[PDB]
């Protein structure tokens, strides 16, 4: 029983939440948006109740609360937030799970670049795509050593294409100039060296060939 105003029924549940009992505080804010449904407090609390759930284990309650959210409320001032959550989530500590964490901070930082968590979005997307970056580069060389030039410039392109602000770029062009020799496609591998030859001036891959 707790028959009170909006103003202390969020500052209610908003403690709950400090000393960690999810369980009540996910509680008050579905009581709260019953009895006040219109009220702004009810829109925040649809997001701490996404946050209760991440901070437990059930990952999957928070994304179907973040997306009912973005449906409901695609306008509200917070919605920077919101993608933020949707990233750490997704994030945890392979591709698919760091792929799609990845699309979540970049919606975020073109969508919001001033969000006060812009910075700490870019901050994991580095870390994101170098992880990315470096699994991709690893298959070129898997696939460059059985003979498979096909398969390994596809994972070059990719790395040219997706990442090409990572250090992985150099190494990649000079595998995806060897690769484009030994298919015999002798403009692309032109094309190719003239892309490394201007991006990176002095690269030992112009005096050197690939070294596997």
């Amino acid at each position: 029983t707790q028959d009170w105003s909006v103003e202390k029924l969020y500052a209610e549940a908003q403690d709950e939440l400090n000393s960690s009992n999810y369980t009540r505080a996910v509680k008050l804010y579905e009581i709260l948006e019953s009895r006040f449904p219109t009220s702004r407090h009810a829109r925040q609390s649809q997001l701490d109740t996404a946050y209760a759930y991440y901070k437990d284990d059930e990952k999957d309650k928070a994304l179907a609360a973040i997306e009912r959210f973005r449906r409901l409320h695609p306008q509200h001032p917070n919605m920077d937030y919101a993608l933020y959550l949707r990233g750490l989530v997704l994030f945890n500590e392979d591709p698919k799970a760091n792929r799609e964490a990845y699309q979540a901070f970049a919606e975020l930082v073109q969508r919001f670049p001033n969000s006060k968590y812009a910075a700490d979005a870019t901050a994991r997307m580095v870390k994101l795509v170098d992880a990315l970056g470096g699994n991709e580069m690893s298959v070129a060389r898997y696939y460059m050593k059985r003979g498979a030039y096909i398969a390994a410039a596809n994972r070059a392109k990719k790395i040219i294409g997706s990442y090409q602000n990572t250090r992985y770029v150099e190494e990649s062009l000079a595998i995806l100039e060897l690769a484009y020799k030994k298919l015999d496609k002798p403009q692309l591998a032109a094309d190719t060296r003239r892309v490394l030859e201007t991006n990176f001036p002095k690269s030992p891959f112009l005096t050197h060939a690939w070294q596997p």
